[PDB]
DNA sequence: TCAGCAGTACTAAGTACTGCTGA
DNA sequence: TCAGCAGTACTAAGTACTGCTGA
């Protein structure tokens, strides 16, 4: 698990967790064995990033990861009253969500040696922030039943993270400190707001709880 | 977990578990055109019509350890050993493999840009290729492409969807038993279409099929 | 580590430790993957055993594994006064040790395609106890400098150990309970006594400390 | 850790670390006929006579991943590529491998019973076979047999012991430097005797040598 | 300094997450 | 029951034990 201080502490040596270090190779993120291969010391270090599938709530109660960040920052004045207003007014005007895009199987007129060829289109929402972080919203078929489930990711470059790991392997159970910018937390909220009405309704009544 | 492969009464038979919903073999139910997972141990199968929408989806593999002693190759070997798959069957399967020049892997995976935005968030569409074929006996065979997670490139995977009416015993109107597996007699034509599926999935898959088929002949 | 209760608690899922489960195969003990292969339910379970390279002292002070067993059993009257006397009188009469046998390289008159062929002989002391346990004393070249180091092993059959693991895989961090017979503890002491004068001198003054 | 293998001035050169006493490459000192480990970073090498008793013992391997791009095969390949190991050298090495009919592995490992007891404890003698050869250039090559720990059977391992006088720089009268590695020019005759050592160690080792030598020729 | 790596080779743990099994 | 396995696929941890490295 990641501990939240505002600041968070993310482990580097758990590629099977929701927090995993990846490296851009041939355009796709691939898992990195941070303990058998030394991190590059040059410009390639920008191609490395931590992928954190961030969650909003736990136990149906609002104090885990993102929800803990946001309210810690209101209690510290980091988020003004009007931050939460315009976050909610933004939610009040949001009609469509990535869930509304859904997952479709489009039929092509192609036949591969007797096999009919189709295409599955998956909708993805992506936003880049000036400091280098990326926010990803992906759609997946609900494993429990009919419908969709939306999931939010935060991609943090290893250059935005200290101690700098250039020219060495990771430490055992290494946990590294990342200062959380203010507008990442609010763009993360907006990410949940535009993911699904289910996510927005929970973000909406969480912001109302402290405003 | 692995499914039992056996020969009985001149038929290749596989025993498919129906109580491991998290495995390569899982019982599903089509609801509005999407296969939904089924908790076969708490909700009872319907005894009425629309039991057809229930099926077994089997993510079948051909190779293991660079060897051909696993699932499909186990079935094909037994079928060859028992005269179920004849010399002419395998010879012409190899001729079909020689003629195949394009593969499902050639379609690739692309991320399309869109004219759409969602409240300041850029919208992309990742399209994935799938190959589907319906057999007259009721089964479906699907080939989906995906990114090779550890390397770069693609890996293709073959699925066979078996309707519950094609397996025994009849599960109509009851909950699956503890550790229950169903008896599925594999038609000869399905084994051919499954071998062909691996042939057109990717060149790497085809040369595995060709090497196994030629070693048996 | 193994906890001592007299009774000890030995972990089953650490093949790289001093405590490892082995199975006799082709006459030699081979490591067992107690989590990927199910233990046999039949007579083959007798071929499985726990190999524990037992230590006598730690921190140069006498209260670790064997030394903790022995004095716990004197304090409980499990070892009489004359047990420790005849253990020491046995030590007082012991002249030779397995270390005195040493490791030799004997030369054969054979030549394998221009290569001279020799034989290294390693001395081993072995004793079987009626309940099935084995005690092994092996000699190894001292890794630190000139000389030898002696090491004592206890081989415990899986049939002498509960819960019975027939027909299943081990539990995670599984620790299993073994009741320690009285004469195993004293034959273990005698094992250290006949291993080397260095080991005997420490056993000797340990027994004198509580007698 | 792995030793650097390179070609320079018509000589195959390996760079051997002398500050990793726990590795496959470790500095030893013979005291009364036994190689004792040396702490090369706290006790200084002698500048006087009896520095010969100090040597580097290298547990050298030929294969890795079923491939021949590791240590000895790296050296032999470079030697072949640079005319250091000629066509006639490799051809007659293969003829030596064809004639070899017995191996060090054939001697086996036995536990002998003894007429001795040690105060109620049974005494056994486990004997292990070792093959040794001294080269005129000063190096020794040893083949020791051991039980294959994970399987059953034996695995043989080749050692090459290099006296410190055969490497540069001269370490007489000083403590090894931090992360220091020494330059060792590999004589052609040693590479042959090391290839022959693997040939007579076991049949499995020989067929690895024969396959690599024939692929190079 | 002096905590922690270097080196070695292999299994078992961590990992996410529900049904489901078992005693 | 209800704690913990079943199933899945991969790296990183545990392991013993000293020299030795590094910041």
């Amino acid at each position: 698990e990641a501990s939240v201080s505002i600041v968070v502490r993310l482990p580097i040596t758990r590629p099977t967790s929701k927090i995993r270090v990846k490296k851009i190779e041939n355009g796709v993120g691939i898992p990195v064995s941070t303990r058998k291969k030394s991190f590059p010391s040059d410009e390639n270090l920008r191609d490395y990033y931590i992928e954190w599938q961030i969650s909003f709530a736990r136990d149906g109660k609002y104090d885990y990861e993102l929800s803990r960040m946001v309210r810690l920052a209101h209690e510290h004045g980091i988020l003004t009253y009007n931050d939460i207003y315009e976050l909610l007014k933004f939610a009040d005007d949001v009609k469509s969500y990535l869930e509304d895009k859904g997952i479709r199987r489009e039929s092509t007129n192609e036949e591969l040696y007797g096999f009919n060829i189709y295409e599955d289109v998956y909708p993805v929402a992506k936003k880049e922030l000036p400091s280098g972080e990326f926010i990803g919203i992906v759609l997946k078929h609900a494993q429990r039943a009919v419908g969709y489930q939306s999931m939010v990711y935060v991609c943090i470059p290893l250059t935005n993270v200290e101690p700098s790991l250039a020219g060495r392997v990771a430490r055992r159970n290494e946990v590294v400190k990342y200062e959380v910018p203010v507008d990442l937390m609010k763009e993360l909220l907006k990410a949940f707001i535009i993911a699904s009405e289910t996510h927005k309704n929970d973000i909406v009544k969480f912001l109302r709880s402290i405003i």
